[PDB]
């Protein structure tokens, strides 16, 4: 991850945002764009929660993510849906996930990525399996 | 082949941890990595890629097994609990009931290894013995 | 020699076994027992060749060699090496090599032994001798 | 001495071959044979155990010797270029410039025979004549 990223503000753009002050969920539906720094979230529903530290939650046909690495290279992937939990800098990928790195990919049912270890997993369900890749220095791009 | 260093790694697995700064993959669960011409059934299998030419697979299975297709048209086929295979240096290791044949040729031993270019393997035993019949 | 013995599988045990797919070299090396039939031969070292029909050479300290005969009665021997050619079944002691049968034994710097002739032949190196003893059939066990 | 036929043949030679279907041995080079009181010199030895009572001994050399001690402690010696020793029948025959002596007795001829048990000698010529002169 481009390090910095997490102490920069998270911007949000949509069509419609609704706030509710019971509760203190805020959700945002259209072409809903959510940047920090180099990380961008596209989804068509996102749903940001502070339980107790903010959880962002991104669905879409597939939501994706993108962020630039201390490198130069990106990391991008998509899935049905993008749990990204701001406090332990930790992006989930569920439903026919997808995950991208320069040098190798995954595909799985799950896709853990702890951004500030640069560490990722993948899982499967019942009856499916996880697909990684390692692309040969001399494929990447 | 000598020219399945090269190719990219393919993996199937239930699951799989990526740790990108140290350069490892672990995979479990009915894993089967295919690179090239070479196939590998196990378990649990580690790829390490140091740095690809460098890269190092170890599988762990209750029969675990080997398969890489030579230059000369002849495939090496073997199966150990535990099995290390060093593209760096074309080297592999088999431990834990180990077999492996070439074709007509094969060896048995709670160890084996195999120099892949010098087509030379060897095979050890623990407080055992090895053992072959020839006609 | 115990006709037949030649027409059995070669049984061979070792700690060590090495092969040579490039000019086909078999090698077992540790408590290496060879056994053909009746045959047995013990070295610390045995390669096993098939030029062009296998040959078996065995290297120890010395290398021994037993058969038992259709008489019932042994023929025993050692020697540093021990060549034997399974195809003319001739088995051939090169140094301090000594040979034993029922009635006779012989002492000698190589010593031949064409098995299905019942024909022995032993030699000395220059300044050395052969020594044959032709034991009274009484003195036979 | 009588009990020499039921000793062991010690035989020393550069180069020997031994028939054991047709039990014949034959030594080559400086060949030393001992049996008992038996010492035998020759350039080459047959010796034949037809089944060792039956053994037959022959011998070649450009002196070729023979040596043996008698029941009397009389040594019986002698030379020729052929040596025959038939042990069964205790029968010596010395052919080609025999010479045999026990003692203070001794021949000369062609052709010596020599009955050990009978102690009685034999000396025959080719073309030519025996010889001998008594004072």
């Amino acid at each position: 991850a481009v390090t910095g990223d997490t102490d920069q503000p998270i911007h949000i753009e949509s069509d419609q945002q609704s706030l509710d002050m019971q509760g203190n969920v805020v959700t945002f539906t259209g072409n809903v764009i959510v940047t920090q720094g180099t990380i961008k979230i596209n989804a068509d529903k996102v749903v940001v929660t502070r339980p107790g530290k903010e959880v962002i939650d991104g669905y879409g046909k597939p939501a994706t993510f993108y962020q630039m690495q201390d490198n130069g290279k990106p990391v991008e992937g998509h899935a049905s849906q993008m749990h990204y939990e701001l406090a332990k800098d930790f992006v989930v990928l569920t439903g026919n996930a997808y995950l991208q790195q320069v040098d190798s990919n995954i595909k799985g049912d799950k896709i853990t990525y702890l951004v500030k270890e640069q560490k990722m997993q993948a899982f499967s369900d019942k009856g499916k399996r996880v697909t990684t890749v390692l692309v040969p220095s001399q494929l990447q791009d």
